[PDB]
C-alpha cells in the first residue's frame, strides 16, 4: 500500500526544497527521498482534486538570507516517478506566506501572508486553466490586538473555505479574530467580499491560527496558538460561527510553555488531532461527538522532538506522522483507528526543518 509522501520544509538548513518520499501503508515505513524540487522555503502544500496540480507557498521574508519576498509556486506532480515540474511562480505581496487553499471552483488560490514584520494579509491569486498562477488581484490586511508582542501587526495564518465554498475564513494570529469573506467570483476584480459579521473574535492574546471544518460543514475547529487551546464552533452557513467549547491542550498543572499548532480530523470524522508545541510537544487526540460536534479528550502522545509543525494521519489511519521542525525529523507512530490511540514509535526520519506532509497514492 504505497503512497507518495511530499514533505514541505524550510530551507535555511540542509533542505533544498520539497522532498518526495514513499510511505508503505503495510508497515508504516518511510523511504527516500526519491526526488527533491529545489525551491525556497516551500513550507505548505496544497493539491487540486486531481492530485497532480500542486500549489506551494515560499515562506520568505525580509530578514532572510536568500530570497526575501513571499512567493507562491505551482507544480505538476507525477505520482509514478515522483517528479515535480514547476509551472509558475508569482509574488504574494507580503512576507512569509504560510498557508494556501484553492477556491472551490479552482479559480483562485487564497494565500495567508503571515509576515513577521508588518504587515500580513490575505492575498488572492488567480489560477489559469493550465494551473499557472497570475499576479495578485486582492490583498486584505488587518488591525492587530497588541495583546502579545507577536500581535503588534496582523498575521494571517490560514485561509479556509467552508465546505460549500461560499465563504473564506482567515484566522489572524495578530488580530485575535477570524476574518470572514464571501467568495464572489462574479467580481473578478475583488473576489473576496467582507461578510457579516466581518469577523469572529477570539480571546485577547489567544492567537487564532488554523481552522478546519467537519466534512458536513456543521462544525469548525480552531487552534489558539498563544493560549494553547482549541475552540469548537457551530457553523451556520452564511459565514457565521457560534462558539460552543474551548479546551486546553495541556493538562491542568502543566508548567512550561504551550503553543497550539496544526489540527486535522481523521478520515472517519471521529477524531481530532491537535499539536501543542512549547515545552509540551504533544499530539493531543480528542473524540468528536457527531451530534454536538464537541470534543472529549482521549490522550496525549509525545512527538519526541521540538516544534512539531504539522502532522498527517496515514490514509488507512493505522499510523500518524509528525513533522518536528526544530528537531529536523519526521516521526512515524503506530495508531489504532478504533480507539484513536497513538502508540509505538516506528521510525524517525532525518529531514531538514520539515513543515508539512501530504499523501498521494501511487497509481
Amino acid at each position: 500500500s504505497l503512497y507518495n509522501l511530499l514533505v514541505g520544509t524550510y530551507t535555511e538548513g540542509s533542505s533544498e526544497g520539497i522532498q518526495v518520499y514513499r510511505f508503505d501503508g503495510a508497515d508504516g515505513s518511510v523511504k527516500g527521498p526519491l526526488r527533491v524540487a529545489h525551491t525556497s522555503n516551500p513550507s505548505y502544500l496544497t493539491f487540486a482534486p486531481d492530485q497532480r496540480t500542486l500549489f506551494v507557498v515560499n515562506e520568505n521574508g525580509r530578514g532572510g538570507k536568500g530570497d526575501t519576498v513571499g512567493r507562491a509556486t505551482s507544480y505538476r506532480f507525477d505520482p509514478i516517478s515522483g517528479r515535480l515540474q514547476q509551472i509558475s511562480q508569482v509574488q504574494t505581496l507580503a512576507d512569509h506566506p504560510t498557508y494556501s487553499s484553492l477556491s472551490h471552483d479552482g479559480r483562485y488560490l487564497f494565500v495567508a501572508n503571515y509576515s513577521v514584520q508588518p504587515e500580513g494579509s490575505v492575498a488572492v491569486l488567480p489560477v489559469r486553466a493550465d494551473g499557472s498562477l497570475a499576479p495578485v488581484v486582492q490583498v486584505e490586511s488587518h488591525q492587530a490586538s497588541k495583546v502579545h508582542p507577536r500581535q503588534v501587526s496582523g498575521h494571517v495564518h490560514s485561509v479556509v473555505s467552508s465546505p460549500d465554498g461560499q465563504y473564506l475564513f482567515a484566522p489572524d494570529l495578530g488580530a485575535d479574530k477570524v476574518f470572514v469573506y464571501r467568495y464572489a467570483p462574479e467580481q473578478a476584480e475583488r473576489p473576496l467580499q467582507a461578510a457579516d459579521p466581518a469577523f469572529v473574535p477570539t480571546p485577547p492574546g489567544s492567537g487564532p491560527r488554523h481552522l478546519i471544518f467537519s466534512a458536513d460543514g456543521r462544525f469548525a475547529y480552531l487552534t489558539l496558538e498563544l493560549s494553547g487551546q482549541v475552540m469548537v464552533f457551530a457553523h451556520e452557513g452564511n459565514g457565521r460561527l457560534r462558539q460552543l467549547q474551548t479546551h486546553d491542550l495541556a493538562p491542568a498543572g502543566f508548567q512550561g510553555k504551550v503553543g497550539a499548532g496544526a489540527l486535522h480530523l481523521s478520515a472517519d470524522g471521529r477524531f481530532l488531532g491537535v499539536l501543542n508545541r512549547g515545552d509540551d510537544n504533544q499530539l493531543v487526540t480528542f473524540a468528536v461527538d457527531p451530534a454536538s460536534g464537541q470534543l472529549r479528550f482521549v490522550e496525549r502522545r509525545s512527538v519526541e522532538g521540538t516544534e512539531p509543525r504539522e502532522f498527517a494521519f496515514s490514509p488507512g489511519g493505522r499510523f500518524v506522522l509528525v513533522a518536528n521542525q526544530n528537531s529536523d525529523q519526521l516521526r512515524v507512530f503506530a495508531r489504532d483507528p478504533q480507539s484513536g490511540q497513538v502508540g509505538k514509535t516506528l521510525q524517525s526520519v532525518e529531514v531538514g526543518s520539515p513543515s508539512d506532509l501530504r499523501f498521494v497514492a501511487v497509481p
